[PDB]
Protein backbone atom coordinates (compact mmCIF):
# COMPACT_ATOMS: atom_id res chain seq x y z
CA UNK A 1 0.00 0.00 0.00
CA UNK A 2 1.14 3.47 -1.15
CA UNK A 3 0.79 5.23 1.82
CA UNK A 4 2.31 9.00 1.85
CA UNK A 5 1.98 12.36 4.26
CA UNK A 6 3.81 14.91 5.01
CA UNK A 7 4.90 15.85 8.67
CA UNK A 8 6.35 19.01 10.31
CA UNK A 9 9.71 18.88 11.06
CA UNK A 10 9.78 19.77 14.92
CA UNK A 11 11.81 17.58 17.25
CA UNK A 12 9.07 15.92 19.87
CA UNK A 13 6.33 16.28 17.53
CA UNK A 14 4.35 13.27 17.69
CA UNK A 15 3.15 13.10 14.30
CA UNK A 16 -0.17 10.48 14.00
CA UNK A 17 -1.22 9.20 10.51
CA UNK A 18 -4.67 7.13 9.78
CA UNK A 19 -5.61 7.15 5.80
CA UNK A 20 -7.93 4.78 5.97
CA UNK A 21 -8.53 1.30 3.43
CA UNK A 22 -11.08 -1.10 2.41
CA UNK A 23 -10.42 -4.39 4.21
CA UNK A 24 -9.54 -2.76 7.25
CA UNK A 25 -8.31 0.46 9.25
CA UNK A 26 -5.12 1.99 8.77
CA UNK A 27 -2.79 0.56 11.84
CA UNK A 28 -2.62 4.05 13.54
CA UNK A 29 1.15 5.11 12.29
CA UNK A 30 3.31 6.91 15.17
CA UNK A 31 6.15 8.98 14.25
CA UNK A 32 8.34 12.22 15.81
CA UNK A 33 11.88 13.19 14.70
CA UNK A 34 14.29 13.08 17.93
CA UNK A 35 16.94 14.98 16.17
CA UNK A 36 17.94 16.98 12.80
CA UNK A 37 21.34 17.70 11.37
CA UNK A 38 21.47 20.32 8.70
CA UNK A 39 25.29 20.24 7.21
CA UNK A 40 26.92 22.01 4.68
CA UNK A 41 29.03 20.11 2.07
CA UNK A 42 32.16 22.17 2.49
CA UNK A 43 35.63 23.53 0.74
CA UNK A 44 38.10 24.34 3.08
CA UNK A 45 39.56 27.32 1.34
CA UNK A 46 42.60 28.51 3.79
CA UNK A 47 43.79 28.96 6.84
CA UNK A 48 44.97 32.48 8.28
CA UNK A 49 46.66 32.97 11.33
CA UNK A 50 48.94 35.94 12.74
CA UNK A 51 52.43 36.29 11.20
CA UNK A 52 55.93 36.47 12.23
CA UNK A 53 57.87 38.19 9.98
CA UNK A 54 61.33 37.34 8.91
CA UNK A 55 64.65 39.13 7.93
CA UNK A 56 67.87 38.04 6.92
CA UNK A 57 71.41 39.42 8.62
CA UNK A 58 71.89 42.13 6.28
CA UNK A 59 74.67 41.67 2.94
CA UNK A 60 76.80 44.58 3.20
CA UNK A 61 79.87 45.12 0.46
CA UNK A 62 82.46 48.00 0.27
CA UNK A 63 83.22 49.36 -3.05
CA UNK A 64 81.24 46.93 -5.17
CA UNK A 65 77.83 46.22 -5.99
CA UNK A 66 75.01 43.69 -5.36
CA UNK A 67 72.64 41.92 -7.09
CA UNK A 68 69.36 41.16 -5.94
CA UNK A 69 67.80 37.38 -7.01
CA UNK A 70 64.27 36.16 -7.82
CA UNK A 71 63.33 34.28 -4.19
CA UNK A 72 60.04 32.12 -3.79
CA UNK A 73 59.10 33.24 -0.24
CA UNK A 74 56.01 34.48 1.24
CA UNK A 75 55.71 38.09 0.82
CA UNK A 76 59.62 38.39 -0.32
CA UNK A 77 61.51 41.39 -1.19
CA UNK A 78 64.68 42.92 -1.47
CA UNK A 79 66.33 45.88 -2.74
CA UNK A 80 69.99 46.43 -2.95
CA UNK A 81 70.68 50.34 -1.40
CA UNK A 82 73.99 52.32 -2.79
CA UNK A 83 75.40 54.93 -0.60
CA UNK A 84 74.28 53.42 2.49
CA UNK A 85 77.66 53.74 5.20
CA UNK A 86 80.16 56.44 3.42
CA UNK A 87 83.14 56.25 5.10
CA UNK A 88 84.77 53.81 7.31
CA UNK A 89 82.91 55.93 10.28
CA UNK A 90 79.37 55.29 7.86
CA UNK A 91 78.69 51.98 10.30
CA UNK A 92 80.42 49.44 8.54
CA UNK A 93 84.30 50.40 8.64
CA UNK A 94 84.23 50.81 4.92
CA UNK A 95 86.90 52.78 2.47
CA UNK A 96 84.79 54.43 -0.64
CA UNK A 97 82.19 56.99 -0.19
CA UNK A 98 79.41 56.03 -1.71
CA UNK A 99 80.69 53.36 -3.68
CA UNK A 100 79.41 50.75 -0.70
CA UNK A 101 76.33 48.67 -1.10
CA UNK A 102 73.92 46.68 1.06
CA UNK A 103 71.61 44.23 0.09
CA UNK A 104 68.51 44.16 2.06
CA UNK A 105 66.23 41.34 2.42
CA UNK A 106 62.64 40.36 3.98
CA UNK A 107 59.87 37.90 3.83
CA UNK A 108 56.56 36.35 6.27
CA UNK A 109 56.11 33.60 7.54
CA UNK A 110 53.78 31.66 9.01
CA UNK A 111 53.18 32.31 12.95
CA UNK A 112 55.11 29.97 15.27
CA UNK A 113 51.80 29.80 16.97
CA UNK A 114 49.43 29.11 13.73
CA UNK A 115 48.61 25.21 14.65
CA UNK A 116 47.20 26.58 17.84
CA UNK A 117 45.51 29.53 16.90
CA UNK A 118 44.22 29.64 13.70
CA UNK A 119 40.59 29.96 11.33
CA UNK A 120 39.51 28.17 8.61
CA UNK A 121 37.73 29.58 5.54
CA UNK A 122 35.27 27.65 3.88
CA UNK A 123 32.75 27.32 0.88
CA UNK A 124 29.81 25.87 2.00
CA UNK A 125 27.87 23.97 -0.52
CA UNK A 126 24.14 22.75 -0.88
CA UNK A 127 23.40 21.11 2.30
CA UNK A 128 22.18 17.54 2.92
CA UNK A 129 19.90 16.94 5.62
CA UNK A 130 19.99 14.43 8.35
CA UNK A 131 17.09 13.04 10.42
CA UNK A 132 16.93 10.32 13.36
CA UNK A 133 13.69 9.38 13.65
CA UNK A 134 11.74 6.90 15.79
CA UNK A 135 8.84 5.03 13.95
CA UNK A 136 6.08 3.18 15.59
CA UNK A 137 3.10 0.91 13.82
CA UNK A 138 1.67 -2.23 14.94
CA UNK A 139 5.04 -3.92 17.34
CA UNK A 140 8.00 -1.33 16.02
CA UNK A 141 9.79 0.72 18.40
CA UNK A 142 12.08 0.98 16.14
CA UNK A 143 14.58 4.55 16.02
CA UNK A 144 16.91 5.57 12.44
CA UNK A 145 18.60 7.28 10.79
CA UNK A 146 17.90 8.53 6.97
CA UNK A 147 18.72 11.75 4.88
CA UNK A 148 15.69 14.42 4.06
CA UNK A 149 15.98 14.05 0.84
CA UNK A 150 13.96 12.60 -2.33
CA UNK A 151 15.68 9.78 -2.68
CA UNK A 152 17.23 7.55 0.44
CA UNK A 153 14.97 5.01 1.63
CA UNK A 154 14.95 2.68 5.18
CA UNK A 155 13.12 -0.60 5.43
CA UNK A 156 11.05 -0.57 8.98
CA UNK A 157 8.65 -3.74 9.97
CA UNK A 158 9.29 -4.53 6.34
CA UNK A 159 7.72 -1.60 5.16
CA UNK A 160 9.42 1.00 2.99
CA UNK A 161 10.57 4.55 4.56
CA UNK A 162 11.54 7.77 2.52
CA UNK A 163 11.32 10.91 4.32
CA UNK A 164 10.80 13.05 1.31
CA UNK A 165 12.97 16.23 0.16
CA UNK A 166 12.61 19.16 2.68
CA UNK A 167 10.13 21.79 1.33
CA UNK A 168 12.08 24.47 2.51
CA UNK A 169 15.73 24.88 1.14
CA UNK A 170 16.82 27.36 3.82
CA UNK A 171 20.44 27.48 5.52
CA UNK A 172 21.69 29.58 8.41
CA UNK A 173 25.03 29.53 6.53
CA UNK A 174 25.82 31.91 3.69
CA UNK A 175 27.75 30.63 0.42
CA UNK A 176 31.19 30.81 2.37
CA UNK A 177 31.55 30.87 5.93
CA UNK A 178 34.67 30.90 8.46
CA UNK A 179 35.36 29.19 11.64
CA UNK A 180 37.74 30.08 14.52
CA UNK A 181 37.16 28.28 17.69
CA UNK A 182 33.68 26.29 18.54
CA UNK A 183 32.09 29.39 16.47
CA UNK A 184 31.39 29.76 13.06
CA UNK A 185 30.56 32.57 11.17
CA UNK A 186 29.58 33.92 7.96
CA UNK A 187 32.04 35.77 6.21
CA UNK A 188 33.10 36.99 2.72
CA UNK A 189 36.56 36.26 2.93
CA UNK A 190 39.06 37.07 0.31
CA UNK A 191 40.25 34.05 -1.87
CA UNK A 192 43.50 32.08 -1.57
CA UNK A 193 45.95 34.44 -3.69
CA UNK A 194 43.87 38.26 -3.36
CA UNK A 195 44.05 38.18 0.84
CA UNK A 196 44.75 41.85 1.26
CA UNK A 197 46.77 43.62 3.99
CA UNK A 198 46.13 44.42 7.48
CA UNK A 199 42.69 42.70 7.03
CA UNK A 200 41.20 38.91 7.85
CA UNK A 201 43.20 36.44 5.50
CA UNK A 202 46.78 38.82 5.18
CA UNK A 203 48.38 35.03 4.89
CA UNK A 204 46.60 32.56 3.59
CA UNK A 205 47.77 28.70 3.79
CA UNK A 206 45.55 25.98 2.16
CA UNK A 207 46.17 23.63 4.91
CA UNK A 208 47.85 24.34 8.02
CA UNK A 209 50.66 21.71 7.78
CA UNK A 210 50.52 23.05 4.20
CA UNK A 211 54.30 23.70 3.45
CA UNK A 212 53.05 26.99 1.43
CA UNK A 213 51.42 30.28 2.20
CA UNK A 214 50.29 33.89 0.29
CA UNK A 215 51.23 36.82 2.82
CA UNK A 216 50.34 40.45 1.42
CA UNK A 217 51.04 42.70 5.06
CA UNK A 218 52.98 45.78 2.72
CA UNK A 219 56.09 44.42 3.90
CA UNK A 220 58.05 47.79 2.80
CA UNK A 221 62.02 47.56 3.02
CA UNK A 222 63.44 50.79 3.74
CA UNK A 223 67.01 52.59 3.46
CA UNK A 224 69.29 52.44 6.15
CA UNK A 225 70.24 55.93 7.17
CA UNK A 226 74.06 56.04 8.22
CA UNK A 227 74.11 54.76 12.21
CA UNK A 228 74.47 50.96 12.32
CA UNK A 229 74.63 48.06 9.93
CA UNK A 230 70.79 47.00 9.64
CA UNK A 231 67.42 46.21 7.87
CA UNK A 232 64.41 48.44 8.14
CA UNK A 233 61.24 48.30 7.16
CA UNK A 234 57.55 48.72 7.90
CA UNK A 235 55.03 46.29 7.47
CA UNK A 236 51.18 46.23 8.15
CA UNK A 237 50.22 44.58 11.57
CA UNK A 238 48.23 40.58 11.20
CA UNK A 239 44.92 41.53 10.41
CA UNK A 240 44.17 37.94 11.69
CA UNK A 241 44.89 39.41 15.67
CA UNK A 242 42.69 42.83 13.72
CA UNK A 243 39.78 40.55 13.20
CA UNK A 244 39.93 38.87 16.59
CA UNK A 245 37.54 42.33 17.15
CA UNK A 246 35.89 42.02 13.84
CA UNK A 247 35.08 38.29 15.56
CA UNK A 248 31.89 38.21 17.57
CA UNK A 249 28.62 38.32 15.25
CA UNK A 250 28.94 34.32 15.43
CA UNK A 251 25.93 32.48 14.21
CA UNK A 252 25.49 30.30 17.52
CA UNK A 253 24.51 33.30 19.28
CA UNK A 254 21.40 33.61 16.81
CA UNK A 255 19.48 30.80 16.95
CA UNK A 256 16.41 31.51 14.27
CA UNK A 257 14.30 28.52 13.92
CA UNK A 258 15.83 26.98 17.56
CA UNK A 259 18.92 26.07 15.30
CA UNK A 260 21.84 25.00 17.17
CA UNK A 261 25.24 25.56 15.78
CA UNK A 262 27.81 23.36 16.22
CA UNK A 263 31.35 23.03 15.85
CA UNK A 264 33.28 19.77 14.86
CA UNK A 265 31.36 18.81 11.66
CA UNK A 266 30.07 22.57 10.98
CA UNK A 267 25.81 22.03 11.44
CA UNK A 268 22.54 22.96 12.20
CA UNK A 269 21.22 20.72 14.96
CA UNK A 270 17.36 20.54 15.29
CA UNK A 271 16.48 23.52 13.21
CA UNK A 272 12.58 23.68 13.04
CA UNK A 273 11.82 24.50 9.01
CA UNK A 274 9.76 23.43 6.92
CA UNK A 275 7.67 20.02 6.61
CA UNK A 276 8.57 16.28 6.02
CA UNK A 277 6.65 14.79 3.21
CA UNK A 278 7.00 10.97 3.68
CA UNK A 279 6.14 7.95 1.52
CA UNK A 280 5.92 4.37 2.76
CA UNK A 281 5.64 1.08 1.25
CA UNK A 282 3.22 -1.18 3.49
CA UNK A 283 2.92 -4.58 2.91
CA UNK A 284 -0.87 -6.15 3.16
CA UNK A 285 0.65 -8.02 6.44
CA UNK A 286 1.21 -5.05 8.22
CA UNK A 287 -2.29 -4.34 8.50
CA UNK A 288 -4.15 -6.61 11.42
CA UNK A 289 -7.22 -6.62 8.18
CA UNK A 290 -11.40 -6.77 9.22
CA UNK A 291 -11.97 -10.35 8.44
CA UNK A 292 -9.21 -11.68 10.71
CA UNK A 293 -9.58 -8.89 12.79
CA UNK A 294 -11.74 -8.98 16.13
CA UNK A 295 -15.27 -7.41 16.42
CA UNK A 296 -15.80 -5.01 19.13
CA UNK A 297 -19.68 -4.45 20.06
CA UNK A 298 -21.63 -2.35 22.79
CA UNK A 299 -18.84 0.31 22.18
CA UNK A 300 -19.24 3.34 25.10
CA UNK A 301 -16.61 5.56 26.24
CA UNK A 302 -16.32 6.84 29.81
CA UNK A 303 -14.06 9.57 31.37
CA UNK A 304 -12.68 9.02 34.99
CA UNK A 305 -10.81 12.29 35.22
CA UNK A 306 -8.85 14.77 33.33
CA UNK A 307 -7.11 18.19 32.80
CA UNK A 308 -7.33 21.52 30.78
CA UNK A 309 -3.96 21.66 28.37
CA UNK A 310 -1.82 19.35 30.43
CA UNK A 311 0.58 17.13 28.69
CA UNK A 312 -1.67 13.79 29.61
CA UNK A 313 -4.24 15.14 31.77
CA UNK A 314 -7.17 13.10 30.17
CA UNK A 315 -8.33 9.69 32.02
CA UNK A 316 -10.56 7.36 29.75
CA UNK A 317 -11.95 4.07 29.70
CA UNK A 318 -14.00 2.34 26.74
CA UNK A 319 -16.69 -0.60 27.75
CA UNK A 320 -17.25 -3.03 24.89
CA UNK A 321 -18.21 -6.85 24.37
CA UNK A 322 -15.39 -8.69 21.64
CA UNK A 323 -15.20 -12.75 19.99
CA UNK A 324 -11.98 -12.86 21.03
CA UNK A 325 -8.51 -11.43 21.85
CA UNK A 326 -6.86 -8.80 19.65
CA UNK A 327 -4.61 -5.62 18.60
CA UNK A 328 -6.52 -3.00 18.36
CA UNK A 329 -5.31 0.71 16.56
CA UNK A 330 -7.40 3.87 18.36
CA UNK A 331 -7.16 7.14 17.29
CA UNK A 332 -9.26 10.14 17.78
CA UNK A 333 -11.19 11.75 14.92
CA UNK A 334 -11.78 15.14 16.41
CA UNK A 335 -9.03 17.32 16.63
CA UNK A 336 -10.20 18.61 19.74
CA UNK A 337 -8.77 16.37 21.65
CA UNK A 338 -5.45 13.64 20.61
CA UNK A 339 -4.07 10.48 22.60
CA UNK A 340 -0.88 9.42 24.21
CA UNK A 341 -1.54 5.95 22.84
CA UNK A 342 -2.30 4.61 19.25
CA UNK A 343 -2.59 1.19 20.21
CA UNK A 344 -4.38 -1.24 22.77
CA UNK A 345 -4.49 -5.01 24.02
CA UNK A 346 -8.41 -5.93 23.62
CA UNK A 347 -9.30 -8.30 26.17
CA UNK A 348 -12.45 -10.50 26.63
CA UNK A 349 -13.22 -8.57 30.00
CA UNK A 350 -14.65 -5.31 28.28
CA UNK A 351 -12.55 -2.15 30.02
CA UNK A 352 -9.79 -0.71 28.07
CA UNK A 353 -8.19 2.17 29.67
CA UNK A 354 -6.55 5.45 27.85
CA UNK A 355 -4.96 8.61 28.42
CA UNK A 356 -5.25 11.88 25.95
CA UNK A 357 -4.53 15.48 26.05
CA UNK A 358 -6.80 18.31 25.37
CA UNK A 359 -6.89 22.10 25.56
CA UNK A 360 -10.69 22.66 26.41
CA UNK A 361 -13.39 23.04 29.01
CA UNK A 362 -16.08 21.13 27.81
CA UNK A 363 -14.69 18.88 24.69
CA UNK A 364 -16.70 16.44 22.40
CA UNK A 365 -14.55 13.78 20.51
CA UNK A 366 -15.32 11.07 18.33
CA UNK A 367 -12.81 8.04 19.88
CA UNK A 368 -12.32 4.64 17.65
CA UNK A 369 -11.50 1.31 18.81
CA UNK A 370 -10.53 -0.85 15.63
CA UNK A 371 -13.39 -0.05 13.22
CA UNK A 372 -15.73 0.54 16.16
CA UNK A 373 -16.19 4.22 17.44
CA UNK A 374 -17.95 6.36 20.31
CA UNK A 375 -18.48 9.94 21.67
CA UNK A 376 -16.33 10.96 24.54
CA UNK A 377 -16.68 13.93 26.97
CA UNK A 378 -16.29 15.29 30.21
CA UNK A 379 -15.43 18.61 32.46
CA UNK A 380 -11.96 19.88 32.64
CA UNK A 381 -10.09 22.90 34.85
CA UNK A 382 -6.12 23.75 35.15
CA UNK A 383 -4.05 23.41 37.88
CA UNK A 384 -1.86 26.55 39.47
Amino acid sequence: YEHSTVMPNVVGFPYKAHIERPGYSPLTLQMQVVETSLEPTLNLEYITCEYKTVVPSPYVKCCGASECSTKEKPDYQCKVYTGVYPFMWGGAYCFCDSENTQLSEAYVDRSDVCRHDHASAYKAHTASLKAKVRVMYGNVNQTVDVYVNGDHAVTIGGTQFIFGPLSSAWTPFDNKIVVYKDEVFNQDFPPYGSGQPGRFGDIQSRTVESNDLYANTALKLARPSPGMVHVPYTQTPSGFKYWLKEKGTALNTKAPFGCQIKTNPVRAMNCAVGNIPVSMNLPDSAFTRIVEAPTIIDLTCTVATCTHSSDFGGVLTLTYKTNKNGDCSVHSHSNVATLQEATAKVKTAGKVTLHFSTASASPSFVVSLCSARATCSASCEPPK
